[PDB]
């Protein structure tokens, strides 16, 4: 099963500045929780974002991909294509905006937290997938985070 | 992947005297699409409730659970133990209430849809599996189905 998981605002945007404009404490647990054990997937640049004390992020088979044959990711396995990583039973994509759309032909599932949050899209910001009339979408009730921004969960499902 | 998939009066009833006392065509859309190219186990009763022209479910590794060493279901594997039925990256257990209670120690997933009529336990009915505090799940909105009832869908995860 290949899943890809992310959060945007309503504009679509997921990141700026090579970091993210928000941060709910409940986006990140639901993020460990569908995330913890598998298999999961990130570009370089996200890597880079992660700081050195918190990754690889625990519990987790942490693949990096990069077309530099010689970059290191302690604690990571680094690799040059995405079909590399596919080897376990469950693989989570995780960012950023290239190896979403990289990795949107393999998938079957997408966990959404769309942020209530009013961003107009900017050049160079990384941006979510769209997604095709193949997705069958199950929309969440928005729900108050404690940061105090409005936040719905979405289930993205094709066969 | 083990999940289990079911669909459920809010009482927990799942079927009477063979059959499943309602329709909701959403569901069986929603059950295809989770379903569709995965191995599928259901118990015998499950297998003998559905018509000869529509078993086995197409697309889909049929596998039937039964105690009988010479039970045979045309378009079927029959296996004798739960274990023998899960194997591939992902498969679904489909029913019924005896099938479901057997394979919820193997589960990380149930996905269920809560269907909102007063419907209540009688002797003899089959049941879904209560599912305690260590399954967590996004509730999903009420909706209403062009067969008039209202119902909801539950994906529950555990880590
Ligand atoms: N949910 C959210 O809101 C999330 C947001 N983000 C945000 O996303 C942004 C980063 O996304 P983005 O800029 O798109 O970068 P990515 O994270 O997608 O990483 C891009 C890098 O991936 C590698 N790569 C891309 N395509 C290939 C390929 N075909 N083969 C091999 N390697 C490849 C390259 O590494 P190299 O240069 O080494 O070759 C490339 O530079 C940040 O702002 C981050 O904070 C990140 C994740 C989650
Ligand atoms: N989502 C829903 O609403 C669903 C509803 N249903 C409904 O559920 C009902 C059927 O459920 P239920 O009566 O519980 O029966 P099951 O479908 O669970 O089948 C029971 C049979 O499974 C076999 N079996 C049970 N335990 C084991 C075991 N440990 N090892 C091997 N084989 C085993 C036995 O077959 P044998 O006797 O041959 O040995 C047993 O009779 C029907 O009304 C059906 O319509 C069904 C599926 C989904
Ligand atoms: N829903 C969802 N999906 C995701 N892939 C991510 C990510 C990531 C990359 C490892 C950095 C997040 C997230 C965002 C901000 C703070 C904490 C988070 F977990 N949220
Ligand atoms: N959500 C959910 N889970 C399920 N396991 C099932 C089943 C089944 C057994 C094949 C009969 C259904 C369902 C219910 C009624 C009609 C069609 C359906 F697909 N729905
Ligand atoms: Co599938
Ligand atoms: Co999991």
């Amino acid at each position: 099963m290949v899943g890809l998981i992310w959060a945007q605002a309503t504009s679509g945007v997921i990141g700026r500045g090579g970091d993210i404009p928000w941060r709910l404490p409940e986006d990140q647990a639901h993020f460990r929780e569908i995330t913890m054990g598998h298999t999961i997937v990130m570009g370089r640049r996200t890597w880079d974002s992660l700081p050195a004390k918190v990754r690889p992020l625990p519990g987790r088979r942490n693949v990096v991909l990069s077309r530099q044959a010689d970059f290191m990711a302690s604690g990571a396995e680094v690799v040059g294509s995405l079909e590399e990583a596919l080897t376990s039973p469950e693989t989570w994509v995780i960012g950023g905006g290239q190896v979403y759309a990289l990795a949107l032909p393999y998938a079957t599932r997408c966990e959404v937290t769309e942020v209530d949050i009013g961003l107009p899209r900017e050049a160079g910001d990384a941006l979510a997938p769209v997604l095709d009339e193949t997705w069958r979408g199950e929309t969440g009730e928005w729900r108050f985070s404690r940061s105090g921004l409005r936040y719905r969960l979405y289930s993205y499902h094709r066969s």
